[PDB]
């Protein structure tokens, strides 16, 4: 959820 740009990141 932390990093949409990185494909999620939780």
């Amino acid at each position: 959820x932390t990093r949409p740009d990185q494909x999620x990141x939780x």
